[PDB]
C-alpha cells in the first residue's frame, strides 16, 4: 500500500503539470555562456550562469530547422512537456524552457560530476555493489516512469550524469514518450536496443527493462553484451538468444541478466505480472534497502572530484560554436506547443 500510494500521487502530480505545461519561463539573454558540453546533429548543450542569481545550468539548444529537417518535432515536444512534468530523485530537473526565432531551449541542473561513462572508461568497470548502486536507482526510477504511463527509450552510460552526492541524474529525454500501450518509433542507441524494436514491432516498457540489463552487463564487465563494427552485425547478436558472461560476474548477477535479456518480451522481468517486483526481490538486490537509496541516505561508492558548481573538468572539450538567432522566426507553427 505504501509503494501504491506513492505512485498514486506522483501520478496526480505529473498529470497536473502535463496538462498543463509551463512555457517561456526566462529568455537567453538571462544567461552568459561558459562552454559546450555536448554536441549532436540538431543540437548541443552549453554549460551557462544565470546573471540575476549565478547560478549554473546545462542549456540544451535545438535548432528548429534541424529538429524539422531530421524528423524530431514530435521528439522534442515529448521531451519538453516530459521533463516539466517529471519529479524524482533521480531525473535532473528542468529549471527553464523558451524558444526564439531559431532554437529551443531547455535550462535544466547542472551536474558537474560528468556522465558514468566517462568514469567507467576511466576505472574499467564498476564492482558488483557499485553496480548494483546505480542499478538501483534506475530500477526505481522505470518503476515510477512507467507508473505515468512514460518509456525513456534512450538508456546507457553517456545519459547517466554523477552528482555532488555520487547518485544517478537521468538526463536526455529526448526519446521518452508518454505510451499507452504501444509504440513503434525506431530510436534509442544500437547496442542498448531491444529486440522488439529491431524487428519493427509494437513495443512498450519492456525495452527499458531490456536496457537496464544491457546497462548493468556493461556496468559490471566494463563493455555492453553485445558489440561490433556495424550495427547490422549488432542486431543480428541481439536477437540471437545469445549472450556470454564473463566468468568473473557472480552467479545471481547471470541469472539477473538471462531474466532482463530475454528475447521474448512476455518472459522478460519488469514485463510479468509481477512487475518491477521480480526485480526488486531478484537474489542479485538483496543487500538493496530501496527505501534508503529513494532517500538518498546510502554513502555512494565514489563522489566526483570537482572543484566547485561551474567546474567543467568531468565533461570535454568540443569547439565552440556561435548561439545564432535569425531575424526572422523560423517553424513558429510547428513548435507552437513549446
Ligand atoms: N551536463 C549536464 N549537467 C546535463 C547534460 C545534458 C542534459 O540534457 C542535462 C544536463
Amino acid at each position: 500500500e505504501s509503494v501504491k500510494e506513492f505512485l498514486a500521487k506522483a501520478k496526480e502530480e505529473f498529470l497536473k503539470k502535463w496538462e498543463s505545461p509551463s512555457q517561456n519561463t526566462a529568455q537567453l539573454d538571462h544567461f552568459d555562456r561558459i562552454k559546450t558540453l555536448g554536441t549532436g546533429s540538431f543540437g548541443r548543450v552549453m554549460l551557462v550562469k544565470h546573471k540575476e542569481t549565478g547560478n549554473h545550468y546545462a542549456m540544451k539548444i535545438l535548432d528548429k530547422q534541424k529538429v524539422v529537417k531530421l524528423k524530431q518535432i514530435e521528439h522534442t515536444l515529448n521531451e519538453k512537456r516530459i521533463l516539466q512534468a517529471v519529479n524524482f530523485p533521480f531525473l535532473v530537473k528542468l529549471e527553464f524552457s523558451f524558444k526564439d526565432n531559431s532554437n529551443l531551449y531547455m535550462v535544466m541542473e547542472y551536474v558537474p560530476g560528468g556522465e558514468m561513462f566517462s568514469h567507467l572508461r576511466r576505472i574499467g568497470r564498476f564492482s558488483e555493489p557499485h553496480a548494483r548502486f546505480y542499478a538501483a536507482q534506475i530500477v526505481l526510477t522505470f518503476e515510477y516512469l512507467h507508473s505515468l504511463d512514460l518509456i525513456y527509450r534512450d538508456l546507457k552510460p553517456e545519459n547517466l550524469l554523477i552528482d555532488q552526492q555520487g547518485y544517478i541524474q537521468v538526463t536526455d529525454f529526448g526519446f521518452a514518450k508518454r505510451v499507452k500501450g504501444r509504440t513503434w518509433t525506431l530510436c534509442g542507441t544500437p547496442e542498448y536496443l531491444a529486440p522488439e524494436i529491431i524487428l519493427s514491432k509494437g513495443y512498450n516498457k519492456a525495452v527499458d527493462w531490456w536496457a537496464l540489463g544491457v546497462l548493468i552487463y556493461e556496468m559490471a564487465a566494463g563493455y555492453p553484451p553485445f558489440f561490433a563494427d556495424q550495427p547490422i552485425q549488432i542486431y543480428e547478436k541481439i536477437v540471437s538468444g545469445k549472450v556470454r558472461f564473463p566468468s568473473h560476474f557472480s552467479s545471481d548477477l547471470k541469472d539477473l541478466l538471462r531474466n532482463l535479456l530475454q528475447v521474448d518480451l512476455t518472459k522478460r522481468f519488469g514485463n510479468l505480472k509481477n512487475g518491477v517486483n521480480d526485480i526488486k526481490n531478484h537474489k542479485w538486490f538483496a543487500t538493496t534497502d530501496w527505501i534508503a537509496i529513494y532517500q538518498r541516505k546510502v554513502e555512494a561508492p565514489f563522489i566526483p572530484k570537482f572543484k566547485g558548481p561551474g567546474d567543467t573538468s568531468n565533461f570535454d572539450d568540443y569547439e565552440e560554436e556561435e548561439i545564432r538567432v535569425s531575424i526572422n522566426e523560423k517553424c513558429g507553427k510547428e513548435f507552437t506547443e513549446f
